[PDB]
């Protein structure tokens, strides 16, 4: 039981991490000593109170990423929704869905994410997002709803990962407050990134286990 | 696009009927030709506040049935949830779910139930349910959470069906408030039958065309 879903907020070095039916809010300190558990660990369901009487409530949320204002799209295998988190409030809603991904995300019909996605993380080139599926990636536009380039392996666009346990994919991603970088993990492994948007590019580049950097997370990973 | 869903209401001479992402209410009106839409057709959404911002308020509703009070279970491919109906009013609630079929009846893992029923009645006997997936059926009994006997085809339970278009699949059914009886859909077809619990008992033969013997859904079904 491992974190299967993150996504960034819009606090400065805040990130959301979802594990199981369960998530917590991190202050995950990109460049100082203190990673510090804002809120939970706590049931979506309980923290949620917008999806309490959802599929996210019963199961919690297996893919996951950040769009722009407090707003995140959320999935569970086929189906997904647009939320408002509302950040340290309480006014968490829903504003589309939850409806299946070839329904929100028409593009992916015919594809492999039809039926679920691993991982997602917000890019910084306009409204680009990065997702993650078996040993593919895919490159999109949530505001024109477009699939900016074809669908290609992971080891294409982010050769870095080749020979490493991303190789084949990723549990769970999000994206860092500092600019091009993205935290990957699966298993109990997490990987720091910079990546350049419409470039084959590097680093990194030391890939490290979770808890050894992430003690605001010992005793809530792993979840069993 | 017809009948794909309903459940007896607890209202004497009542049923819900579930029309794509659609719903009727509809004095059914067996002993009697004064036949009536009561509510709708409406949305699922709107009608039932509860379910508005869930996947039933998305897709509408494939499979349901009475249980006991104003309660109904409701059923979307995997995922289904009990529900309070409350018959002609606004405080219309989720009791239980909403969970995938595996977690609300774990007997049916590892059958063709699981991904998703066709149509469901409610038995005479007990608590007890029949439910149609292809062209197998189930005995269960709802509030012991276990199969009262083995899955087999509707051929071996309804031996009434045997050569007539029902004999393969039923897309839709409800039990009348009459002793024994049961409505059947599939398609613009319907029969009406009379059911013994624990029995081969051959009868009724009436398949007839729905829209004449139902004068209130003329406009409704086909739904385009
Ligand atoms: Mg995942
Ligand atoms: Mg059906």
């Amino acid at each position: 039981g491992y974190i299967n879903a993150a996504f960034r907020s819009s606090r400065n070095n805040e990130a959301y991490l979802f594990i199981n039916d369960k998530y917590v809010l991190l202050d995950y300190a990109p460049g100082t000593s203190n990673d510090k558990v804002l809120y939970g660990p706590s049931f979506v369901r309980d923290g949620y109170k917008s999806l309490a009487k959802t599929i996210f409530g019963t199961y919690g949320i297996d893919c996951s990423f950040d769009t722009e204002y407090n707003e995140a799209f959320i999935f569970y295998e086929n189906f997904c929704a647009r939320i408002d988190y509302a950040p340290h409030s309480d006014k968490d809603k829903i504003i589309s869905g939850p409806k299946k991904i070839a329904d929100m995300f028409p593009f992916f019909k015919g594809t492999v994410f039809e039926n679920g996605i691993d991982a997602a993380f917000r890019s910084t080139k306009g409204k680009e997002v990065y997702l993650f599926k078996g040993d593919k990636y895919a490159r999109i536009d949530y505001l024109t709803n477009r699939l900016v380039q074809n669908i290609k392996s992971i080891s294409d666009g982010f050769p870095c990962l080749r020979g490493t346990i991303f190789e084949a994919g990723m549990d769970s991603a999000f994206a860092s407050h500092k600019t091009n970088e993205a935290y990957l993990f699966k298993g109990e492994y997490y990987a720091r990134i910079n990546f350049t948007p419409g470039s084959t590019n590097d680093i990194m580049g030391g890939v490290k286990k979770t808890l050894d950097y992430w003690p605001s997370l010992r005793g809530i990973i792993p979840l069993e």
